[PDB]
């Protein structure tokens, strides 16, 4: 298993960037401190500089659903290139991948397009104290939604209900609202107990208080309609991203039509996107959500994952390695601790060190999983049962070790 | 001249988006409100979806330097996504651009990619706080502290008044977002003097004028070096795109290398490495810049002359492919001069000149842009709409 390639590319990168990456996760710095330098992707795999080929379960971490490189996605940008890679005006494109928002998600009615889930997360933080006047915002700890800055916020456990209402209580009338990933993904997989989100949407309302989902990561993977169509509950607004790009930076927030009316140049609320509703990254995004309306889709993704989890945890039994998991349609996790997990804490309780040691055993049986225990893992529509037999027969592998 | 289908477009647009629009400037508020939706851009270009062709002066916002659909930009953009649209992990086209970014501009010494413009000033405003340890920063008109731009006096009283908090100034070394306006000879070099007199970071945002006004930017052709410099469309080739570097030292805190965390999932997208690579090179051939300032000159005197012949107050200005041109005597200097402006001539003088094929920024407040796929022939055109529109209004 040679790296070299890698190595020199990223030794060089280091004096060029900082630590080398343009995301600090890239770094590898968790689980080792030698990343690996892509060349190409395709399909359900990734191929090293240095010629290794990779089952891949980070599908550049969600927008890759439909495979690496899909012939439809890819054959819809060239011919869309032709015409200008941006405008800086408004296209129609816009309007049909607007339209196909709209149609998917319970609580969209207006949308608007971004370039980033931060750029759509920074955005919904403000319409939010726009729209209700009111300054503190509640998260909880572990969730990510991008680098935005934001006393203003206050933090609670994941999964604990009390905790959020003794919140409101400490703060009367200065909630705007609650935000947070209705499936976290971002310290590591972790699914909402049995009515947490209703819960949230009861004493959101009792507060005036808004309610949002952040389905960056879960939009268009857990369910066309994401977690909210799902699970049955409705936010007043949801920030979307990665998927409905197709591979191309974009983003996107909306949600009750009242609300959105605040955003400029329709409200007061200014937020700009110089290069927004770019006409590739639509063409990418319409293609892509054509395809997941295809049959079966969401069920497929499901079969694998949940063949692909639970034989991860039937290994790790077998092999005499504590741990559990979990799996919601294309979308997994697998902690080392027994567990269960149901919020951050939990998820930390993980032996990180072993992690480490089953990340790199699995690369050198060509298995690319995301470089950190804290980080949910990714299946797609081209991953094929012969991926999944053959991960679980590196999982085996590397575990039979460790 | 009919724009039925632009309005059909954009009133579907108002149900499902915020004005129906991405970004509030393209709502044509401020210049009559009935926006043209673009279907195809090529060279100097634009198509309406009524088929109508304009010489286009806003080349989306500053990427289309080298022409929109340049030939060279489509083909590596082609033989690119073969290999992918997205990694999610290092490629070397990052460092390839990186270096060449480093190469170019002066203050940058190491670089971290990211996605807008509005995330590299919201991570450069970051590390300015970070790094200095203090929490307030100045900022120009057009724990914020604002001023007029071109006043260095009103500056130097900002950090009398807050001893020991100014982590430092931003601003776009020539401005472009309140209309054209360039620094007063003195101003750059004060801003850099106090600044350093006060242990205070000097940032530029050259997202607007980076590889623009120069191969190095304003900071290059002006002879100022910020200590932090934030970039953007041009080094995306059109493809969503921005950047942030300067100091090594400085830009040691940016994790993973160091505390001050931003991140970007799909940062560094190879796609956008690509398409901008290709554009740096194609600058980077003969007589680009020289070529830009000729038909720029040539442009800006073209219609302020005009003006002149007309009977309307105006002034303007440009340097290298970038200009502006105001309906008011000036000089403009601030954004308060700018807007003197009349508002309503402008728009009358837009919405004119769109019928006769041409399309400017839709506001008084934004500078105008020329590439060098714009011909002789495109300006010998556009003067002459420009005269025809002014011989009216």
């Amino acid at each position: 298993f040679k790296t070299i390639k890698s190595d020199e590319i990223f030794a060089a990168a280091q004096k060029l960037m900082p630590g080398g990456v343009s995301s600090p996760v890239r770094a590898f710095k968790s689980v080792g401190g030698q990343p690996i330098v892509f060349d190409r992707v395709k399909d359900a795999y990734a191929w090293d500089v240095d010629g290794n080929r990779y089952i891949d379960y980070v599908g550049t971490w969600g927008p890759a659903i439909c495979g690496h490189a899909h012939p439809e996605v890819i054959e819809a940008l060239k011919v869309a290139m032709e015409k200008g890679t941006s405008f800086g005006a408004p296209c129609a494109l816009e309007n049909v991948l607007a339209e196909m928002v709209n149609d998917a998600v319970p609580s969209i009615e207006m949308v608007r397009f971004v370039n980033s889930g931060t750029e759509a997360c920074m955005a919904v933080l403000r319409i939010m104290r726009a729209y209700t006047g009111r300054d503190k915002i509640i998260k909880f700890e572990g969730c990510y939604h991008g680098h935005a800055d934001m006393a203003n916020t206050l933090t609670t456990p994941y999964n604990d209900l009390e905790a959020v209402k003794a919140l409101f209580a400490e703060n009367p009338g200065e909630i705007a609202g609650v935000i947070l990933e209705p499936i976290v993904g971002n310290s590591g997989f972790i699914v909402p107990d049995a009515g947490f989100l209703e819960g949230l949407r009861e004493i959101t309302l009792e507060h005036d208080a808004l309610l949002v989902f952040d389905e960056v990561m879960t939009g268009f993977r857990i369910a066309y309609g994401g977690v909210q169509e799902k699970f049955g509950v409705t936010p007043d607004l949801t920030t979307l991203g990665k998927i409905i790009g197709g591979g191309l930076p974009v983003g996107a927030y909306g949600g009750k039509r009242e609300i959105m009316q605040l955003v400029a140049p329709a409200g007061p609320m200014y937020q700009a996107g110089t290069l927004s509703g770019n006409p590739l990254a639509m063409t990418a995004g319409i293609k892509t959500l054509e395809l997941l309306r295809q049959p079966g889709t969401y069920e497929y993704l499901d079969q694998i994952t949940k063949r692909l989890s639970d034989g991860l945890l039937a290994i790790a039994q077998e092999t005499g390695h504590a741990a559990c998991g979990g799996q919601v349609s294309g979308m997994f996790g697998f902690f080392f601790t027994e567990g269960p997990v149901h919020n951050y804490e939990d998820a930390k309780k993980s032996d990180l060190q072993k992690f480490s040691r089953f990340h790199r055993g699995m690369l050198e049986q060509g298995i690319y999983l995301a470089p950190s225990q804290f980080e949910a893992g990714f299946t797609s529509l081209a991953h094929t049962e012969e991926d999944i037999d053959a991960t679980l027969a590196a999982a085996r592998t590397v575990m039979s070790a460790l």
